[PDB]
This record gives C-alpha cells, structure tokens and sequence, in this order.
C-alpha cells in the first residue's frame, strides 16, 4: 500500500476529527508488584518519549506497491485455495440486516462501543443513537444508510495499547481504521455468511483461525498440521499488501459465486479515503485494518500468498499435502518434506511483502502462544501465553473498575504455564490488598474445567 495524496482536511471541506489527547492506559495497583517494560503507544506528536517524527512513523508502514499482473503462480494458488473453500458451501446470499447487525450464530452483533465513523463522528452521532440492542430497531439505521449512502471515507485512529520501548521511542504506533457504520453494515450484509462460515470452521479448510478459542483449538492444531512445521509472521503485513493481492482476493470470491458487483467492496478496502485528525489522504493498496472483515480477508489473502510462494520457489510442489492456518499475517503450517522458509521470504520480497520466519512443536508460536502437550493427557495441548506478557498486561488498566474481569481473564491464560508459575502469580496478586478482594479461580478448578471442556 502507498499514500498517493495527502492534504489539509479543511481544503476539502472535511472538519477536523477530534481524537484523544492522552492514553486511557494508567499504571494499575499491580504495577510495582510485577515487572515489565511496555508502555502506552505514543498518541501525539509532542510525546516527550519520541526519538523520531511521529506522523512519519505512523505512516511508514505504507511501504509502496509492486505493480504486477496476477501471475501464473497466483492463479494456481487461487484455484487450489478456492477448491478447499468450495467444500464449505458458503452462501453468497446477503445476510439478513437484523442478523448482520444484532447477532446470529457465528457472527457477533456489531460492536456498539467503537466509532461509527464518518459523517457520524463529525455530527456527534454515536452508534447507540442509531442502534439499540434492546429493541433491535432498524428504522433509524435504514434512514442513515439511505441518507449518507456507501463508500464513505474511513476515520484513522491511533491504537491505544501497550508497546515495547523501541516501538514507543520510534513512534511506531499502530493505526486502526473505522469504516462508516453504513459501510460496516453493508459489508456485513454482503459477506456475513462468509464471516459466519469462517468463524464456525477454524482449521485447515478455511485455512483460518479467526474467532478460535485457543483453549479448545490448540489440541486440534497438531492433528491438522502433521508434517514438517512451517511458521512465520510478517513486518507490516496489512499496509504492505499491493493491489494485485486484492485482485487475487476478488478472483477467489468470484469463484465462490460472488458477482463482480458484490466484490466491489474489495475495491473499497484496497483504494481508500481516510480522515486523520486535520488531514485527509488516499491510499492505494494496503488492508485498512479495522474495517469489516479485515482479519478474515487478511487471512484469505495469506492463504493465496503462501501457496503462490511455494509454487514459485518449489516448482513441483504438491499443494494437496500442504496445510496451513492463518490469523491475519500470523501463519502456522506444515508440509511432509522440509521447506526453506527463507527462500519463501525472499520470494515474498519480490511481491512487496516483508516475511520473518528447525521449527518444532517446542518452539513454534501462533497468536503469540506456545504449544505444550499436557503431561497427563498427551492428546490435549495447552496454549501457553508467556508469563512475561501476562505480567505486562496486569501492570496497566484502562479502567480499574474492571480489575476483576481483567485479572480473571489473565488467570485463564496463566495457569497453562503450570501450577508453580500459577501459584506464584496468584501469590504476587495477593500481595496487594485489591488482590485479596478478587475472586481468583483455583488451579485445580481451571484444570478441571479445561479437561471437562473437551
């Protein structure tokens, strides 16, 4: 992706988008009890922690585009992945508006807490002024969609999150795009059934882990990926994507039965108009992370990409014995023969991608978690989030009113590191008075509930 044009919003008649001064992240009561290095991402240009220019840094992920046709390797990659997806009988019929907005099996209700986007943010209109969980009303939504239409600009926000010392100093904060509510809804109607099928079928047929529950899914992964492991992620995957990969996505969607007109929303993702505070800009290429479906679409494109690279480097590869699962840019995969991931990575460079790869079940990670087979039940596999990362999270909060849920959710991650680690974690939590006010689950209880969940 590449920013093709940027100028002051006022010159186009767009108002300034008022986004936040300060981080919502503050040190928690556990800040001194546990150790960590991460701090809130830089949100503004004058952050005294910066050792770089902020606006340049946040837009530096748009590294450019490789201008190329859909080549023979892409075409074969698309055909092979489309054949897998055909198995799932994905309906290209539009999803019912009430289902696409307020919830159906496999597609959670539209998040009412996030930005409604443009023009609503300029008018003070929030998602809750249009939608109602209690009443499931659609009449106000239909009015706003009729009034403002589709293909509206996106609103760029800086993601308020913990980051490493280096990413704070370099100002490499992440950016999230808010689609207009009108566009989010229309895409959920157009692609809702695809979304549902992916959410209900994580694994090596979708090649997707979006929406998975690591507590359950981790034990299935080594059954699915039974060859020599291949794994990597990327540097700046979303913004690196060139338009040819979106062309590949449209071809795969058409093979699934979507009409050319129904794939038009992929053009909306690829060639996009953004408002960022007092500026507006156009981008060619790049997945606009945060719009409807970007994790699933990122994952589907990654399935095309890896097949492309394998076909191009290993002419004579048999993709029917290749297996892969992607969550956006994050890939875990296997093939019955050893594969040099560095050759794939260098081939990917030729397509404008920055890929970063004996990968074993001991050292492989997926979704920032390790895999450890249970000592007693060898066919069950623990997702292992490093205690380091659990410690980083517990030291901060965006709202101490949620301390109980926050620490509870961390306990659900932590116990997979084993009983000694877990008791130490619980011990340190209880060394603060708040910690003795929390309902903390017992290790035996977590282990028992986990075993029983299978």
């Amino acid at each position: 992706g590449e920013i093709e044009f940027i100028e002051s919003s006022k010159d186009a008649g767009f108002p300034v988008i008022n986004t936040p001064s300060k981080t919502k992240l503050e040190p928690s009561v556990f800040h001194q009890v546990f150790e960590g290095n991460k701090e809130p991402a830089v949100l503004r240009s004058g952050d005294p922690r910066l050792k770089a220019n902020f606006e340049e840094a946040i837009f530096s992920k748009y590294i450019g585009n490789v201008n190329t046709h859909v080549d023979e390797y892409m075409l074969e990659a698309v055909d092979h992945y489309a054949g897998q997806l055909a198995t799932l009988d994905i309906s290209t019929e539009p999803m019912k508006l009430e289902d696409a907005v307020y919830g159906t099996e496999g597609l959670e209700a539209l998040d009412l807490t996030t930005s409604a986007g443009y023009p609503y943010v300029a008018l003070g209109i929030k998602k809750r002024d249009i939608l109602s969980k209690k009443t499931k009303d659609l009449t106000k939504l239909k009015e706003c969609m009729d009034k403002y239409g589709l293909n509206l600009p996106m609103v760029t926000y800086v993601k308020d999150e913990l980051r490493s010392i280096e990413k704070v100093a370099k100002g490499k904060s992440r950016l999230i795009e808010a689609s207009s509510l009108n566009d989010s809804v229309a895409m959920r109607q157009t692609f809702g059934n695809l979304y549902k099928t992916f959410h209900l079928n994580p694994g090596v047929v979708t090649g997707s882990a979006v929406g998975c529950d690591p507590d359950l899914f981790w034990s299935k992964i080594p059954v699915m990926l039974d060859g020599h492991l291949i794994a990597f992620d990327y540097s700046g995957y979303d913004a690196s994507l060139s338009p040819v990969w979106f062309a590949c996505l449209k071809m795969i969607l058409e093979k699934l039965g979507y009409t050319h007109k129904e794939t038009n929303y992929i053009d909306y993702l690829c060639n996009s108009h953004h408002l960022y505070r007092d500026k507006h800009y156009f981008v060619r290429g790049g997945m606009p992370s945060g719009c409807s479906g970007t994790s699933i679409f990122n994952s589907m494109i990654n399935n095309i990409i890896i097949r492309t690279l394998m076909l191009k480097v290993y002419k004579g590869i048999d993709l029917d014995q290749f297996r892969m699962i992607a969550y956006g840019d994050d890939v875990i995969a296997s093939y019955p023969w050893p594969i040099d991931a560095s050759l794939l990575a260098e081939a990917g460079k030729g397509y404008g991608l920055i890929m970063t790869p004996e990968v074993t079940w001991t050292n492989v990670t997926f979704l920032k978690r390790y895999f450890r087979a249970d000592e007693q039940y060898p066919f069950l596999v623990h997702p292992v989030m490093p205690m380091k990362d659990i410690h980083e999270s517990i030291r901060w909060t965006k709202d101490p009113k949620n301390t109980q849920d926050h620490v509870r959710s961390l306990c659900l991650l932590a116990w997979h590191n084993g009983e000694h680690e877990y008791e130490e974690f619980i011990r340190k939590i209880r060394s603060v008075p708040v910690g003795r006010c929390l309902t903390l689950p017992a290790f035996s209880t977590l282990r028992r509930k986990w075993l029983d969940s299978f």
